């Protein structure tokens, strides 16, 4: 009847990347929960934009989501990488064959929590040396999908990233109409 | 020696275009003030994302900004169009020789306030009929500049819109570095 997405909002997140994934997913008819990393309070992002989450990560820790989305930004990614809760939830998503999606610096969260080893991914270019030892790093793609893992490079790739997630959950036709309304070629 | 931008955040604002404007301008070293239309409280956006403004529009009313930026979204544009304070600041900005930038449905804000009549502009494609009478509408163009007016079309043109404003205020070398960091060709 419906597909869900958990979007984790962490202090120091790249707000553009975050907002694009939340907003595009909602456009495509997906039920998006924005879960604040440390609570239900406003999250101060990387360029000082403050965003109210829908709820806390902790409050949706017993729920299943068709996709777990990790926005990038160095500080948001560092916070998610240190969070034992993010680790538990990511291992859970991997073992239920659910989608994991990470953009920009956020794929280092996968490395930090031992998730999705041996898969192909990309990231923001400056994070590559953290991601070559246990993953096949892709240098030449804006978005990479390998089994249940979708990763992407940064702000210039965030619309394509969100649309690719949307396409897996909501289908081709829906995403075509969504992309048309965005004025995004896809 | 810095430059300044007022970004007006209004209820029903298209959050992506809003966040992209605030973030990209901040990356370019421009002092950004995010000012809530109706006060300093959180603003609910078109897709239910809630954003805390830096301050209220009312509180920056005697301030001079090098640019006044209007994000789009239909609810947001309609609210701005009804606001006498928006009108007053657009007119003052216009008399003052300062920059005005409006994306998506936001150009209709200038129509509602009788601002920049006869100027060349674009908008979200379906909003064209609202604009053809009193403006010189340009169909096939992502970002349109006429003197101190900059307009653009939608989410898919938001980066270029923001980078175009950034370039006017911060210069070519700065915006090239910012575009490089964003992974946006510009």
């Amino acid at each position: 009847m419906s597909k869900s997405a958990l979007v984790i909002l962490a202090p120091g997140a790249e707000e553009m990347e975050f907002i694009i994934a939340a907003d595009v997913l909602r456009r495509a008819g997906i039920k998006v929960t924005v879960a604040g990393l440390n609570g239900g309070e406003a999250v101060k992002c990387s360029r000082d934009v403050q965003i109210l989450p829908d709820t806390s990560l902790a409050q949706v820790a017993s729920d299943k989501f068709d996709v777990v989305v990790l926005p990038g930004g160095l500080g948001g990614s560092n916070a998610m990488g240190e969070s034992s809760l993010v680790g538990d939830l990511l291992r859970s998503q991997e073992s239920g064959g659910g989608l994991i999606a990470a953009i920009c610096a956020a794929p280092t969260v996968l490395a930090k929590h031992g998730v999705a080893s041996g898969k192909s991914l990309t990231s923001y270019p400056s994070m590559k040396p953290q991601l070559v030892n246990n993953y096949s790093y892709v240098d030449d793609k804006t978005v990479v999908k390998d089994g249940n893992l979708i990763t992407s490079r940064g702000p210039g790739t965030a619309y394509e990233f969100a649309l690719k997630i949307a396409e897996e959950l909501a289908g081709k036709e829906k995403v075509q109409e969504v992309a048309k309304g965005l004025l995004v070629a896809y």
